[PDB]
């Protein structure tokens, strides 16, 4: 059909079984990954905002969001600066 209609276990579960569990753990790195996705596109409200992975920057540049996504995984794998910190 269009869906199995189960979520159970010792029965003949699909292979999306675990997708539903691999995100998950994803998801976790996606909530810092946002605050550099969006940083990327959709800015910050900042007047120190001049950083090179910056919308909200003094010369107003940013990326599509999926430019911005992509290098937001990019930015998550080496901390890249962010103008929303916590001391
Ligand atoms: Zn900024």
């Amino acid at each position: 059909g269009s869906h199995m209609a189960t979520a159970c276990k010792r029965s003949g579960e699909p292979q999306s079984d675990d997708i539903e569990a691999s995100r998950m753990k994803r998801a976790a790195a996606k909530h810092l990954i946002e605050r550099y996705y969006h940083q990327l596109t959709e800015g910050c409200g900042n007047e120190a905002c001049t950083n090179e992975f910056c919308a909200s920057c003094p010369t107003f540049l940013r990326m599509d969001n999926n430019a911005a996504a992509i290098k937001a995984l990019e930015l998550y794998k080496i901390n890249a600066k962010l103008c929303d910190p916590h001391p």
